[PDB]
């Protein structure tokens, strides 16, 4: 240290990403691997995910939030509020509980850190109390995704952040499956991190398929921008 790059300096170009998830939902075990790249300058993520154990036992859209918030575009005036990059390269742990309304829940733990040049997201997911004939195990969700805001606040006692948001998944009959997300992030290292003022991230996501791919898979294009803090002191405009 004598470490060439630290914090936000690691994200000035395109960074390769590797995602590994091991899952168990109501005793259906599965694994997912993902590869792609992130460009934090534009808040852009491009990834392809493959279920390596056969058919995915839950709908792909239910895994989007779980499957690297480091790649969010933070405006210059908000750079001091970017907890995610400030925790790099040593990384952070992200913990979630995701409540599917009138159905089961996911509990997840992810370690996000660099291994050399590659940003790695290693996840374990446990799902319980799902209805075998409900929207999730019954595969009744559309293969699509809506835009959402994700709300971030500092948790000074844990030297981390707390995050909450609700996802609305479209059901094939025109209705909505809600998924309430509760999230906390904690740094792995003992170094200083940036603890943000209240703000949010705005997500857009597009799901597609690789026409040449026979394995069960999802192609994801996603844009993420921080917002909710304005540039005043004096009124610039």
């Amino acid at each position: 240290p004598f470490t060439v790059s630290k914090g936000e300096e690691l994200f000035t170009g395109v960074v390769p990403i590797l995602v590994e998830l091991d899952g168990d939902v109501n005793g259906h075990k599965f694994s997912v691997s993902g590869e792609g790249e992130g460009d934090a300058t534009y808040g852009k993520l491009t990834l392809k995910f493959i279920c390596t154990t056969g058919k995915l036992p839950v709908p792909w859209p239910t895994l989007v939030t779980t499957l690297v918030q480091c790649f969010s575009r933070y405006p210059d005036h908000m750079k001091q509020h970017d907890f995610f990059k400030s925790a790099m390269p040593e990384g952070y742990v992200q913990e979630r509980t995701i409540f599917f309304k009138d159905d089961g829940n996911y509990k997840t733990r992810a370690e996000v850190k660099f291994e050399g040049d590659t940003l790695v997201n290693r996840i374990e997911l446990k799902g319980i109390d799902f209805k075998e004939d409900g929207n999730i195990l019954g595969h009744k969700l559309e293969y699509n995704y809506n835009s959402h805001n994700v709300y971030i606040m500092a948790d000074k006692q844990k030297n981390g952040i707390k995050v909450n948001f609700k996802i609305r998944h479209n059901i094939e009959d025109g209705s909505v499956q809600l998924a309430d997300h509760y999230q906390q992030n904690t740094p792995i290292g003992d170094g200083p991190v940036l603890l943000p003022d209240n703000h949010y991230l705005s997500y857009q996501s597009a799901l597609s398929k690789d026409p040449n791919e026979k394995r069960d898979h999802m192609v994801l294009l996603e844009f993420v921008t921080a917002a909710g803090i304005t540039l005043g002191m004096d009124e610039l405009y």
